[PDB]
């Protein structure tokens, strides 16, 4: 009786956890693209 509801308090402050991140996922999207855009500027800066 006592695990399955420590089990459905887990599974809520899972969804929680998924939300709160997917939330910083897009926060830090800007950061992280940018990042992104300026390596593949940089492997091509190799080739020439």
């Amino acid at each position: 009786k006592k695990t399955t509801i420590e089990i459905t308090e887990q599974q809520q402050k899972a969804k929680v956890t998924e939300a709160e991140i997917n939330i910083q996922r897009e926060h830090y999207r800007v950061v992280a693209a940018e990042g992104s855009m300026l390596y593949f500027l940089v492997i091509s800066l190799s080739v020439m």
